[PDB]
């Protein structure tokens, strides 16, 4: 990377320590800049959402993949779940989305708390196939809790058969009172639904898909066990991305699960992580693994910097990871804390070739938690409420109580925090748009038309905290 | 610019890191400095009004020609409102004010409103163009919501010919009850008000004047469009400066507008911006541009800089900007973020010929957004509240709605700014002397009696943060 | 130690300025860490308390030696008191702890005053030396406030002879619905008590025994007086080490004071500071002392630092007087101020033998100080509230009103800190795990299994402070 | 000034930015410290009082020079009132204090008031110059507020005659009800009064006093008008301490006025400022000034630095001005912001011959403003309250109401701020033992025996921001 | 009240509030030896042996005594509390203006 003439600082930088100089650009607009990976992912975004429970869900996976990103499933869920999913994910449509159906006779109340598990808003009604209404909001309002469904239905949905142009499908949704357009089969059965925006989301962006035509979907495996056997059952469940994680990549147990998985040659590529040191991003590609994840630790207050003192800023982190891999011929993944598309952006220009986002997308409707009000009736979720519930689904091992209880009295018990729910972007849509906003625009005031070509005449400089005052 | 011995940092500055150490001076006091610009725009201050619609009224562009500045005209207006305001601007007068007039049988009501659209804080009342009397605070408490105007008039304003010294205007009103001069004509005839500190700062102050003896205003236009057209139908309604603006100054389409409105050789100064950089500055200059603007994302933390990492500190950029246009013989302006007259001079000892202030101004009685009161009656006004919908009255260009939101998907909606009314300085008037104050202050401490003077003998040092614990 | 290249600052860093960064590791788990000192102190944890009457109890000794840490005493106790506690810590059992135990007849207020000094929640009712049953929380509200302690007793606890696997212990309590192990004599009389934490703990941890299998403790003697004969009786009196403190170290006095005491010839080994300079660790080395105490005024807002511009960070004094001491065979404590265990993962990377921990072992059940509730019932211990106490008894030294006031007129009052307790970690115990995991997790990240190879492989880097924006 | 081995900088250091490393010290105690200055003030202690009208009282003068300081009277007090306070303050004992005396018929309403006067809380009554008694505390709560003096009097005061060893008049009043030991002359007049701690501090401080045995003070001179007419009245008026001050010491004006009042060769010292230049000391030292002072803006939030951009860190300042001084043989005053004794240590440090108090002593009993109670009844005083009266009262300068109008609006009105009373050292007594306390605290952990010494040995360290969070 | 030596300073606090008096009398053999009254338990030690804070400034007279002149010794005391001894100066009670 190229810094500006003196700005040699005695420290290592964060994303608050740098800041990018314009340059001379040609680019004329946000549109004109290709956002593809060269990492080997297959996406067509740098967003990639972090294997966690309470953000990695079945919704998740396949909103990410009909946008162009992928999504990592966790490392806990038994291997019927993982292929139940995948096989869900890959027999999506490529434009439509799957909307929330209700069948008759069922309960309001169940209504209520499917409509908010999706961002469209409406629940289609399907009774041998065929939909009968759209439940919108205020619908459940005083009407009684032990409807049947089939009382309050609202028959005036736009339907048209599936492959129209969606041109003209927001031709027809201009006047609707409702902004769902309902899309069928051509033998008469419910397909899929589309919106305005998602109309236009999915004219300008590209689904990330395999050879096969359908979604991309990832998933994660621990370090703990026959790493082997888990790896083969995930690739012959349909994985199209392994990730081995923990909180040390840089140790011998990860190289020895790395050479195991990478004996049986599966072909796949293969994510590790995670290391911040430029002697582990080389050990980590030479044990066998083609991406690289960085990150450990990188807040000043954050939980791993406050229980010990082991931690590197994000920015200096990557970029050293970065200038390791890229002679190596490796990738590297920025696997920190991102809040806002500032923190995507500089790891772009950094040298990622991926930007993984964590609790941010916990905070969305599409999230697998439950939504819930405060006394002010704000909605929002509860980041790892049910991830520890998961987590020692499999800590137990089937060891006793005696050895289960040695090891949680050192564990440290990850607190609840609550994410709000913003009005304005509920859906993980919403956020897409942002971060590709921030990263078009970033791109076009440097001026380049892809992601290497940023990263080859990105120019940066370096600033003090008084302007924070 | 010299800086002290040693200080020489690694990255660049803010106006948070820099400080003037003082010189040996000669200068009495304050009102031994003259401010008088160099830069061709004729100013007699170097503080200059944004082109935004909260803050380019026509009001604000009659109070700050007579004081001595300018205003830049917002580049969504129409063409018959620009020529309405420039003409009504070259027809008022260089020493008396412009007063509130109110017609009889008029609502109370909007006698209250049109009271604090002005400084003054008395509205006339004018019948057959001879003034009647005063409304001046709490006459409209507790009288009829229905009053027709003449039923709560006070005739005992103090009236004298226009062309009386102010030093016996100031005089009459030594022990008058009410802080109003009526200015009339010969004829008996309504012309204009005055005040002490109004005609104290007509004493002190220069006003900026074209060769025709009026006062002088600014325009912008768009880079959208023939721009050609448009500055050539500016420069017929009046216009004594041009300002070609946007997000990225530094881009061919930019060059490519300026080579097209100098083509046409008006004659007249041309701004465009912004750059924060020396290769910007020199490109815009060749392109035709004779005043280069500077500042893109000035703060560690505002909106540019947070949905992007694009930024620079405004001192640094302004210093080399400056730098490189001197060469050139051109001349550079600051249009960062200022809130304090420390901004404007450190700006000026930088090297720039004129300092642009945004939105600290928009909290003024003067600027065309309504007062309106919180809770505590707490006077305040909506910055940005009414921008959006102006800029997205020419952004809609009569594209379809498809467009519309395709665009406006990607665009952030800018949040409405509360700004407090300061109730010491409600008028833009205090703000005026404020700064000038701090100017004066500034070169005195230096010791120059001239912009230049300052910028050749200015000494900097660099300061750490640890000062602001 | 080792830096990373290039990582030269030009000042001394605190323990914000640094950070590890991960090498190569082959430890599998936390427990393959040995955090046995070589110090000679003997014990087996880097934790040591600070002798401060606040803090320094007996409960405070007995848990930490059984631990493996140790404690000491304040040096304004009496002889007897001291002695008497010496008798008592050293005649505790190696794996049970000693109970709350309440004589028949007694107070219920005492009983419920004497449940919250210790962590195990329940005090057993002891009568001929026989238990008779439990109290626990609860058991007061409603009752009586002059009960006679046998008229609420619960006799249901578990009982097993001491000398059982902890094993067993544990198993027994699985579904017990007090988690209280009730250890008996052979003979059938009360020896102590046990829980599931308590015995995993013990399973765990290896208590610091002197010679004789005894728990040890340490005690600290003040720079006036005869110090040799406080000194001569404290050793008569079975003390395990002895700490010489004071303000300030390096000073003639306690040169004179340390040769005194090296003059006895005791071998046991002595503590002296504070000194954050290597030619002050030098000179305390020379003088006779074998462990050198560092760290004066480490915060830079702390009383020290405010009173006075005398200090220096802790981080590079540490490393100072460890790079000092190493080479003379001597070592290096860190004596200043702890919250987090990152301080101590820092100051054992840094080189020193061990880490001291003060004011925040004082909120805990076992604190010498008593349990209070705020408005809000939030336990809290009112810190140094009875320390001057302490330190006026022997301040006053048989001297005239006279000299005490004007003595005491220059001495600055210390305030009484208020420390809230924390429901998670009320007891020192959870406090002396949490700290552990830390050290053990600092150990994993860089790669070693013992505290010298923490010190030999650790590699640092320097971070500046726009992080904590 | 000597700094740590690699502590150079890149900016200006502050009094946040530096710390002090302890050295080998051979002092024993805090009394074995001489706190005298060189500078030819002949004052035996660092603290100067500020001539502003809310601090420079004449009880302020009285208390402080007995105490050994001085006080510099405000610059826009008549001559008659300066003669008188003058003629008042050499008036005074060298030992007892003037208590507050109340005539008898007077309303006790006049006595409350003038109870809170003097920080001795008892006003002795007074007829025939014979004491009759001492009212206190709560001896006018529920009394009639008309009462005639000679109603309430409690005559249970020791008397003594005047001479009296302190030492037994301390013990005099080990067990009276009163701290108040009436000092009467041999004829049985009143003639003061003393107190425990005001024995004990007139037996450890040494009062500043001239050549005549009587206490020493200060004044003021502007710099408009003939300065020499000035200096003359105040030396004939018997003034002991020239100050000629201004916002910006380094101008021609100022050059000129020293040039002035030192072709007069009145003998005594003279000061002037404030520069923060080794220039501006220098011309300032060459055109007949004595004693150079520094500060202009030291804040980095302060309104000097908030109005303009104008400022420079107090302590590189300071110490530039003070090697700049020592090699032309003058002297350099810290006349900063102090609010901690750490300021005036470092100060002194960084070889500052004195250090001036300012808004600090401000609240204070002894201090000219009247006290006022909140709603909480916290005790208060209104800092620069009725200072701009006072500036007023000379600016008018016999000018129209025209020139004072535009004098005053470029002027900056200055708030009132509020200066709550500390309970624990109401009087300015208690802030001196404090920052006595503190500063032989800062020699004693240096190792030097007085202030030279001390810049001296003085080793100097530099920390970062990061150690305030 | 009556506090017996070597006892807590807590006790003597919580026995303080159960009469009006507000001042507790130490007792040892018979005899008074002092008054604890209000605040004087405020910033002592918890763990004080109550020999540590009494104040021996108390007025004494015999039992049998004219309660006017018991008013009389109380009008300049600093504490409201006349202790009524036996002839032998074994301690018989206490007494108070009002009382």
């Amino acid at each position: 990377v190229r810094f500006l003439d003196g700005h040699t600082p005695a420290y290592d930088l964060t994303y608050n320590d740098v800041f990018v100089v314009p340059g001379r650009s040609d680019v004329a607009s946000r549109f004109d800049v290709d956002l593809s990976t060269v990492d080997g992912s297959g996406t067509t975004i740098p967003v990639v959402v972090a294997n966690m429970t309470a953000v990695a869900g079945r919704r998740m996976a396949e909103t990410v993949a009909r946008r162009g990103g992928i999504v990592v499933l966790p490392q806990d869920l038994p291997i019927t779940a993982v292929s139940e999913t995948v096989d869900f994910v890959k027999s999506r449509d490529l434009v439509v989305d799957t909307p929330v159906t209700l069948s008759p006779e069922d309960s309001v109340s169940d209504a209520n708390a499917l409509l908010h598990k999706r961002a469209h808003g409406a629940a289609v009604v399907v009774f041998e196939g065929r939909p009968i209404g759209l439940v919108t909001e205020a619908n459940c309002a005083g009407v009684d809790r032990f409807a049947r469904v089939r009382d309050i239905a609202l028959s005036d949905f736009v339907t048209a058969p599936v492959g129209t142009d969606p041109r003209e499908v927001f031709d027809l949704l201009e006047h609707a009172p409702i902004d769902v357009a309902v899309m069928t089969a051509p033998d008469g059965t419910l397909a899929g639904v589309l919106t305005r925006t998602g109309a236009i989301r999915a004219g300008i962006y590209t689904p990330a898909v395999d050879a096969k035509g359908r979604l991309r979907i990832a998933a994660a495996v621990g370090i703990n066990g026959d790493v082997g056997a888990k790896a083969q059952a995930l690739a012959e469940a349909g994985a199209d991305l392994l990730v081995i994680d923990t909180a040390h990549g840089h140790q011998a147990k990860m190289l020895d699960a790395i050479k195991a998985v990478a004996s049986l040659d599966l072909g796949l590529p293969l994510v590790a992580g995670n290391v911040v040191s430029a002697e582990g991003t080389r050990d980590l590609i030479e044990a066998g693994a083609s991406i690289v994840k960085v990150g450990v630790g990188p807040g000043a207050m954050c939980t791993t910097r406050m229980m010990t003192g082991v931690g590197r800023p994000q920015f200096s982190a990557v970029v050293e990871c970065a200038a390791a891999a890229r002679q190596l011929g490796g990738h590297v993944w920025a696997d920190g804390g991102v809040r806002h598309p500032r923190d995507v952006a500089l790891a772009l220009a950094a040298g990622a070739s991926n930007v993984m986002i964590g609790s941010w997308f916990a905070g969305t409707y599409e999230s697998p938690g439950d939504l819930l009000f405060d006394r002010d009736d704000r909605p929002y979720k509860e980041s790892y409420g049910m991830a520890s519930k998961r987590a020692v689904a499999a800590r137990t091992a089937g060891d006793s109580s005696f050895d289960r209880a040695r090891k949680g009295l050192f564990e440290e018990g990850i607190s609840t925090s609550r994410m709000s729910l913003d009005p304005a972007r509920g859906g993980v849509e919403d956020l897409l748009d942002h971060i590709t906003s921030g990263v078009r625009s970033t791109c076009t005031y440097v001026g380049a038309a892809n992601l290497p070509e940023l990263h080859e005449k990105v120019v940066l400089g370096v600033q003090s905290a008084a302007g924070f005052a």
